[PDB]
């Protein structure tokens, strides 16, 4: 093929997926919960170029590694790999759906979340041990696994306190009110909607 | 948990796959032909030292990801993975194996795939790896090849048809039992954890 | 309002002018002539990434102030603007169409104008823009053009008189359709948004 | 010699300027954010002040506010170029606050102000806000938009607070009595003034 | 406002630059020196062209020879701003090269420039001793000085060959063909015409 | 000879030593109390990797120089080198050995720790001085040196306080229980564990 | 013509004019109220080197401007030039008088005017040059002031109308003629010629 | 003990060494043909200043790492240590006694002798210094050695050489002649800024 | 000639000198008291080592200055040069003798210092201050002049405080019992003995 | 007030200074290695050339050769500051060149040249060294002594071939007529007349 006939056949499958899910009117994504409210709203509002987030390479990378781990991890550990769950919150009222995926769980049960930095500065990074916090409380588990795969470190972290709803509820008005963008400070520079955002940090 | 539940498990097997690889006397592997002939010995002298290599993160990284990849290959493109075949060449008046183990291979006529991955997708294609590749084209008489780099800042698909004819295989072969040219390229010394041992380190 | 009122709206003019270019096959634009040939290829083969190119503030920017110097040039100089024409050639064997939009034409004799936007004054006349000009002179068969440049740090217009010759131009076609020469420029690959899955990038 | 199209564009910017003569008691609004000084030099050397007619970036956003307001009428039904004005007395005397608004929507209105900068940092700048806010008492409007078009990124701030007449009376204070020159650290280093003027920052 | 003494100075040098009216025919020997483009931008921009008369190293310069030439007539009995013309013939046509030196004195004539920098690198510049052998030739005078008063050195340097007519036509034709801008590669950096120059080194 | 005569037999030597000390399950060297926590627990957990250790340069220019700073002892001041032995203490109410081995021991007993650095840089160094002291409570010894061969430098310190038995049992106890990793802001970057240790400083 | 014509005159006349002022007894110039203590001594105690000041260009360049200006000033303020005069003070018990010479000075009353002439427009107006224009204040009991540069960046024209009060022009007195705390201003040393031989050269 | 009773002792023991070896006027180490004309004739004719070359702590750290690994090869190879041989020269129809010391010898290793020359530096670049393979190459020439071993340990590498050509007479006699004459000085470039003299040569790069 | 006629006479002139100084028993210089009393210690314990110090070419520089100036003092002056004496202190209950060697005197007393450096920075420092207070105080003289004659600079100092015993004792103390050692913090980066002190700063 | 040592040595300075009055046709010996101009500028402008008195550098110089100058008539046997002069013939007249040898030693003949300079850098300079040469003719003297007493090392030259007559005439020649300024390309950096002079270096 002109790309490449490898090349071509991942592109393929990675825009089938991202185009898989359609997101229901009143859920939110756990992932969506520790990122930027603005980000998380242009998704939703200019998928054409929210599509563009196919074609980055760690992104492709991180999946090939996602599958590469997780095959492991069902055939030793027993594990459930990309288990999908919902769970009801109300938020000024209205109830919202937050929905999450695991990387992998463990059946007291383990929740695992795994991820590929290309650095091993800081680990664990805050928002990905919010992220698995999350989790627990989504899947009621007792314990979470936070595994970094990255090219200068493995590093593994148990992280076993669930996020109390209080604040699971607090980080969703701020995504639905657009409240505080970025969540971090280091979101802006890798945001494709950077280039019509009134919010980005300079 | 000490060190962790799951990478104690990826190191308990990474550590079995490498003390699995028992290495016959007169064979070479396609892996050696294109690197330092004096660190193909070092290899095979010390052992207990060359184990470090199981605990470098980027091989596991490495590893992972081939194992990705290639279940994909699998699932899609019916591709036998981790393939080993031999063949024999004389070098010299004697005769040696060489053993390969290609990452993946599809039955359209074969075409052999290597996958690659890097922190940096600088000066792509490695000659190198081209190299390792056009061998594998020799070592099973395969008609086209892929050479293939995931790497955190682009995903770049080069095909490789032409094999390196048998008497530069030969050649090559050589260099390795010999010690000819070492190091064979100039970067190899600074990741090298023989370097600080070996007389021929380039500083 | 989330994005804006006024940005919303040119947005979305600007989604849709994309999504309206319809590209004929056996047709070679001559914007596409003097661009990368694997690029234009991507262009056409990823589609839903190459839609991400509406977003380029330097592009709306650009947009606006050819309007904006549009509206000037056919109230003074009484010209049209953007004006589509097309003409054949014979490439190899086969017959392809080079299609082209001048800036602004007017009439006397005819000026092709072409205008361009940049963020620095450096090195102007830029050869890629010089050659699109060039090419226009051919396509409408002018004997004139005019090369204007809106830079902040400058107000530069070069007179561009020799149009280019069609043995060069089917050269050009045949660079684009075998995907040779590419990059065309070295400037190029940095700013591509394929540059994440093409193999010829330059690093 | 010089071009034709840039002949022909500094010739009808040249006449543009030559055209505007600022009465005695007038006050710009953009005079009430800029430097004092720079106000009353552009009034005493008005040979030098044409100088300024042939800043390129001043044509490139003349050209944008151009192209940009062409489409504000076509599918906004906004007029442009508004000229209105607004006396006031500053110490008995009586002031022309006189001001251009880039466009306006009735209907119930709305102001809008077009910026072309050569970056996106700081946006959105304090002096250009506060134009809009003088704008908005200026045009009695309750609602305006300050819009930027850069080559990194377009933006766009909903400004809906007009600033207060007293404030307003204050800076024409200042602007007269020549009391805070510059009224911003970075104006200096642009100044075609700089070479006679004795509050230079250095 | 611009304070007492400012004022006058470039009243006066304001004055004394609206009031030099060139010829149809003429060029100056200053202009056979300096940039083909840039003496026409002169005459074709002659409103934008009048910012030059705030040059303060061209303030400071007049300065400076209105204090040296009480030296010159009291003690070496001189001429100052010695006024004259000379007729060339450029491609049949028939040109007035005309020059103002800086003081003459006759005994045998010797034409004396003075020059100000801010640096005394290089001394003598090119153009200097260019511009001084042209004055020889046009007040056909067997002997030049120049001599330079900078804040690190004063620097004096006779010249006593003159261009050649035929010389002096090649430059006076570059002037008119508009043909090798521009003559120094220097002269960009500091040119006030170079925001609307298509020839500007960059 | 491929490796080189020489150094062939040095490598072995070193690893059958390395090899040769196999530890006891509740036995800690004094050296282990200077030490991180988790690189000692990586040693008896990830024995294969830790082997690498014998080829470290350094190592091995240190041990060839204590083996001859050892024989100047042994034959000018009848010094025993290369003493060992074995103190037990109460940990959590359980028995752990303490074990160590002195540089050199001389004659009233002094014993003697020979360190080798490429850098004189802060010397004493707070853990080669703990070390010792630990070693004067292990061997009851009176009095201790510390002597330092670096290429810039040779010095010694007296240093005769030992540590009290409280301060040796809390120091195992952190090596028992992981409490505080690494000991040392300096040991991750040295330490081969780096690889795969969470606690590594970033 | 060794020298040069022009300059060997510039050179003769200013070294003339130099040696054209000797200091009285129990009189301090103005000039040197703002100066270094010690660096004043010097010039009367090592006349001999003093004089190489004479050949400073700074210096020529800075006569020629004064001369220039004044030339402006006398023929269209009708302007007073190089004013002399003096007052009286009481500094230890003992009588000294402050003495100076106004660069230019107009009416309307009086208007003191300071020409200074530096290499770079930098910090304008400096503290030590607003400070002489205040002293002159006092000194000819003027209650309006100007101090003017001519820099190759800038022309800046300041009006400064606070003289310095009495015991302040003491106590700068007193610092003179004790030698108290020298040098006035850090910057001094760097460009006295005097540095050489000091023992209080800042460093 | 205010220096330190260790101290005390090496520093003693060192200079004792260094003052045992009085030169004779005809002789010439083989380390002298390898160094600098002028510094080699400076540590005879300013032998108080010589001195403080003793207290250079590399060289102190340099002699136990010979001491210690030179026991290793008395046992393990049984190599004779701190062999010390003579050799003579003829120079301008003058008779010269080359003296020198090897680290260590191997007389009889399979029908060979091997002359063994150790080195230690704080860093491996270069490895091998041409003035250390010089240096191997005259021992091998003074014992008539088949066979020499150059082996550095440094704290970022160990590494061994095998050096088996010895320098042919003729070149020992040109070495020979420029350290006699004061021909080529300094012999190495680097040598002056590490050279305790320099402080009074005149032919000192600078 | 090897070394050269001249280099060769001054080095063994100065060899001779600094051998002849036969250091009496319970015997302190006044050069140094100011110094670090470990470095005075080194200088007794390792003779050999220090005569290096005779060949420091700023020392031999040092002492033709001490000499070429010195001839101008008696000539001009009428000053004993090179003027020697002693006077004993009581130290804790002993009995030691200062013993100083002044550079120049002249009798009322002055007692003059030279000193020279190849820079003029930080004049006087503080330890040639010390020294010559301490000479007022062995000499019983009232005043003191500092002279330094520097490549860059001349600069004499008037110094007519001298040292009380009190402080003098003290100094003593000190070079004694080996306290505050190194006295001033650059003296280690010249000391000949850092190669083997336990005390040089790093 | 300026000290009581330093004013006396500049007063002494000065005096010397100012004897030397050069005659009209001699050219010291020190004038042929330097650079025409100044020579002349010494002679044109001797109230400026009074400031050389007071460089630092030069004293230290002096002061210098009175130590070494004292060893040298009391251990070589030698004549300190040797005066005389040699007639040579250029352009038809007769020169006298009179030169200065710091010493001389009577056997057979040495002509002794004492350097100081703050730096060690490439002795020995050319420049000493044709001084050196030109001294051997003028006293007819068989050998030359060059030494260098800097602060980073002495070191002594043997120079023994005489300068040419001839190449001795052709300097003189350049004294005289101007022809090569400067002699050497670091003389304008140190140049009391840079300020003045057109020929000086940039
Ligand atoms: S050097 Fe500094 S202190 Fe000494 S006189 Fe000149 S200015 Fe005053
Ligand atoms: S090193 Fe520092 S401390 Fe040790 S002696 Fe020399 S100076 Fe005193
Ligand atoms: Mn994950
Ligand atoms: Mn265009
Ligand atoms: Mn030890
Ligand atoms: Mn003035
Ligand atoms: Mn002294």
């Amino acid at each position: 093929y002109f790309q490449g006939m490898i090349t071509e056949f991942l592109l393929k499958k990675k825009l089938e997926e991202h185009l898989s899910h359609v997101k229901e009117e009143n859920t939110i994504y756990v992932t969506d919960l520790v990122r930027c409210p603005r980000r998380v709203r242009y998704e939703s509002e200019y998928k054409e170029l929210a599509i563009s987030q196919v074609y980055a390479p760690s992104a492709i990378l991180g999946d090939i590694l996602h599958l590469g781990l997780e095959s492991v991890l069902k055939g030793n550990f027993n594990a459930e790999t990309e288990v999908e769950t919902l769970r009801e919150i109300n938020v000024g009222g209205k109830v919202y759906k937050i929905k999450g995926r695991a990387d992998a769980i463990i059946r007291k049960s383990i929740v695992i979340e795994i991820k590929t930095s290309r650095s091993d500065k800081g680990l664990p990074l805050i928002h990905h041990k919010m992220q698995l916090q999350i989790y627990l409380w989504l899947f009621s588990a007792e314990k979470g696994i936070l595994v970094y795969i990255t090219p200068d470190r493995i590093a593994e972290y148990e992280i076993n306190e669930p996020l109390d709803e209080a604040t699971i509820v607090r980080l969703a008005e701020d995504t639905i009110m657009l409240q505080n963008s970025p969540r971090f400070n280091w979101e802006c520079k890798y945001c494709i909607f950077s280039v019509i955002c009134p919010a980005k940090l300079t």
